């Protein structure tokens, strides 16, 4: 016959594994060696009795090799050689079984070949357990991509098998080894077994608290309640999306996980016992937080500084003191952030900007159902509006489209009685703002409402706030911003990130692993938008939106936080998520086909909008020659029945509480998956992006974005209003976050704001040689350098003088949506996925 020549390339579990590389020829490869590792080629053109690809002999590994131009950092090969002849036909899948033992991090075979056959490769970037856990051997594929044609015919069966096998099936708890893909209901996050005033309530599969599902993880049900699962510290992901890092300090989750499991609880041994003020009383102390820190014990910087990862998060100074890095929106100046412009600016530039709608009609309307806050309005009235600005009515500013809104009323309202019976004491709120002659926005009045004077039938009790730049007034004032800002963090906590990203996302990678095979198109170029994804999940049902959790302890609402969201989920829609499409919802945006993306902007110096339809535009430009690459036409896709039951099971089951909702695609042309795929990347990568990496540079100084407020507006007369009238800073310090859980939350946005050493960006940006077809190569190659093309024209526009809101007071230029970024806590970068 002949000899097949062989590489593997793999990764030891030492090299990738947390506990191993905190630290981070002796040779330690040879025990990968002897009868260690096997190897058996299958054939793609060849069957067996009954349609089936023909097996090779299995082989062993068979030599270290030292070096090789594509190695890489932590990558270990080794020499195979295939027995294979004209006759076998040509290889295109493999069988690996580890006899090992330790789990190794397989990442490629290189087959060099026969006929005037050229290479084969095989990117498989999965962790091979021991072949006794097995059954049936862990199968890959080489690189060409292939329809479900599925395509050749010898590999039909095994490419159907190992869907099968992935899908497992819903029964049983899940292991470490699995690779088990299916969904569950948020049943997790309570702990009912420790008491009832640790019961949750299950988030979707009804109709009160609808939500997406999230990975299915097997464990016992909770002993007081069978419909909730018992808690662990180790919660199950599919293996494989769990990913490893060389350096220590890369393993950022670790680091979250840390800050409660073990920062926090050795926080209050200094508060809980004493080192250290328990409130702060100037807003100079909230900013030594910065410079000089917190001074704390030896006993317990020494139990908060020789852990993993949060060495390059704390900055030490000689001893005691826990620093915090300068946020940047106090890094030119440290009272801008007061101004109202800068609170205007935030809406459109900010870690929410997001929200701010068009005003269509007066005074502003609720959606809530029956008592008259609702069914009627709001109480700001024409009186309150137009200052020292240009003498419109407000009739006519709404013609010319110079009336914006900021609606915080809704969904709090429902849950304030109970809100307002904690600690906190918040109100409903909402914003009126106007857009300048000179371009920038400017807030005209602020309303704060509260529930049921008496009652909840007829329901608003409301009062009216408007600017002031004197004395108590202007204080008041900046009191009425914070009841403003305190709720827009919530909203962005829960909603505009927890729910728009991390949540919704995750029911695709379940349905994409599900039902498209690895070597499906689609599956490979949704791949790199579910990196890590699952993981950071499945931690925030740990320590994140579980009931002790940080953001139950942070943010405005609370216990009610998770269930919160649920009920905003009942106004998801996934075509709004596209971004054309939520502009043109919030009045922000009018469809024209004169202008730059199909759409002409209202406010057009709107920076992440602007810089977003950019962005926007280049991803559907990809999808769309992908896309077209591998569907002749609309008939195609009909008949992809991997395709069509991915969608099927994601509308179905995945995102199952809104199956029956009309706008929902149908995959049933072309043009509908490339809109659908569009969505998903859109949100796994720049929507994400946007949303995330300003909390530490916005809200790492509390003042800027507190998270909650604990005291309702001083009145009138009152002792309260003259401690304001007194000390001001001391008045609002009292009503915002306190010490404390500033110091969690400040701990948790630094680390959530950091991109780690090995993020991979959108910018181009993949893995490694992921399909064998050139002419994708090629498109994918245009979308890089698009993205860089734009990263040039978003970088002029920062350096345009005209563009105030790009910079503000602040002094802080819009970079939130360049794609490419150094790493750490930088103002930029757009990873491919929702990766922290
Ligand atoms: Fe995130």
């Amino acid at each position: 016959g002949h000899k097949i020549k062989g590489t593997v390339v793999l990764m030891r579990k030492n090299v990738l594994d947390v506990n191993s590389v905190t630290s981070v020829t002796l040779d330690t490869l040879t025990a990968f060696l002897g009868r260690s590792v096997s190897l058996q080629l299958i054939s793609a053109t060849k069957a067996d009795a009954n349609g089936k690809g023909k097996l090779g002999k299995a082989t062993f590994l068979e030599g270290i090799i030292t070096s090789l131009p594509t190695l890489g950092a932590g990558q270990s090969a080794f020499k195979i050689n295939f027995e294979w002849d004209d006759g076998s036909g040509i290889p295109g899948a493999f069988y690996i079984k580890n006899f090992m033992q330790t789990e190794f991090f397989l990442v490629s075979l290189t087959l060099e070949d026969i006929p005037n056959h050229g290479s084969i490769h095989f990117v498989c970037n999965s962790w091979i357990y021991n072949a006794k856990l097995f059954k049936s051997d862990r199968i890959f594929f080489a690189n060409q991509t292939y329809l479900p044609s599925e395509t050749p015919a010898p590999l039909v069966k095994y490419r159907e098998e190992e869907l099968h096998n992935l899908r497992g099936d819903g029964t049983g708890e899940r292991k470490e080894w699995e690779r088990i893909y299916d969904y569950d209901v948020y049943n997790d996050l309570g702990d009912p077994d420790k008491g009832e005033n640790h019961a949750r309530p299950v988030l979707g599969g009804n109709d009160t608290f609808p939500y997406p599902r999230r990975g299915r993880t097997g464990r016992k049900p909770t002993r007081k309640d069978p419909n909730s699962e018992s808690r662990s510290n180790d919660v199950y992901l599919p293996r494989d999306e769990a990913f490893g890092h060389l350096k220590s300090s890369d393993f950022l989750t670790y680091g979250l996980k840390s800050v409660s499991q073990n920062v926090l609880p050795l926080l209050q041994s200094a508060f809980d016992l004493n080192f250290t003020p328990r409130e702060f009383d100037s807003f100079d102390e909230v900013h030594g937080l910065y410079s000089g820190g917190i001074k704390l014990p030896t006993d317990i910087i020494s139990k908060i500084s020789p852990l993993p990862v949060l060495k390059e998060i704390f900055r030490t100074d000689g001893e005691q003191a826990l620093k915090f890095p300068p946020p940047k929106v106090i890094q030119v100046s440290k009272s801008a952030w007061m101004t109202d412009e800068e609170f205007a600016r935030e809406m459109l530039a900010g870690v929410n900007p997001n929200l701010i709608r068009c005003l269509k009609d007066f005074p502003p309307r609720s959606k809530l159902d029956s008592q008259v806050y609702g069914d009627h309005t709001s109480q700001i009235t024409k009186e309150h509006l137009e200052p020292n600005l240009e003498g419109l009515t407000v009739d006519e500013a709404i013609q010319n489209k110079r009336l914006f809104l900021l609606d915080h009323h809704d969904p709090i309202m429902p849950y304030l009685r109970r809100i307002n019976a904690t600690s906190t004491k918040a109100y409903a709120t909402r914003t009126i703002l106007f857009l300048k002659n000179d371009g920038t926005l400017r807030p005209l009045a602020i309303e704060l409402s509260l529930p049921h004077p008496q009652g909840d039938q007829s329901g608003a009790f409301s009062q009216v706030f408007l600017p002031a730049d004197e004395g108590v007034e202007s204080s008041i004032w900046l009191l009425a911003k914070a009841y403003v800002v305190v709720n827009d963090s919530c909203y962005h906590q829960l909603v505009s990130h927890w729910l728009n990203t991390h949540a919704v996302v995750e029911p695709f990678i379940i349905a994409t692993n599900r039902h498209l095979s690895v070597v499906h198109p689609i599956y490979k170029l949704l791949h790199p938008h579910y990196r890590d994804t699952m993981n950071i999940n499945g931690l925030a049902r740990l320590s994140l939106v579980n009931d002790g959790g940080v953001i139950e302890q942070t943010f405005l609402w609370g216990r009610y936080s998770v269930e919160m969201s649920a009920v905003v989920y009942k106004d998801w829609v996934f075509t709004d998520q596209a971004l054309p499409a939520d502009l043109i919802k919030r009045g922000m945006a009018i469809e024209d086909p004169s202008c730059p993306h199909g759409i002409r902007l209202v406010i057009e110096d709107y920076p992440y909008t602007v810089d977003g339809l950019e962005i926007w535009d280049a991803i559907k430009t990809w999808v769309h020659e992908y896309v077209f690459l591998y569907y002749k036409s609309d008939d195609t896709l009909r008949e992809d029945p991997e395709l069509q039951a991915c969608w099927k099971e994601l509308v179905e089951v995945g995102h199952g509480d809104k199956k029956n909702e009309p706008w929902w695609p149908k995959m049933q042309t072309r043009e509908e998956l490339v809109e659908a795929c569009a969505i998903i990347i859109w949100t796994a990568s720049a929507l994400h992006a946007a949303v995330n990496f300003g909390q530490y540079p916005y809200g790492g100084l509390i003042l800027n974005r507190p998270t909650l407020s604990r005291r309702f507006m001083p009145e009138k007369g009152s002792a309260e209003y003259e401690e304001l009238r007194k000390n001001p800073q001391k008045a609002y310090l009292k009503t915002i976050t306190p010490k404390f859980q500033t110091l969690i939350d400040l701990s948790v946005i630094e680390i959530l704001s950091r991109h780690a050493s090995d993020e991979v960006y959108l910018g181009e940006r993949d893995n490694p040689n992921w399909t064998s077809d050139t002419r994708a190569l090629e498109a994918f190659k245009r979308f890089g350098n698009k993205l860089a093309q734009i990263e040039n024209k978003l970088s002029e526009r920062n350096n345009d003088e005209k563009l105030r809101n790009r910079c503000g007071p602040v002094q802080m230029p819009y970079t939130l949506l360049l794609p490419s970024s150094k790493e750490g806590l930088t103002f930029r970068g757009i990873p491919n996925s929702i990766s922290i």
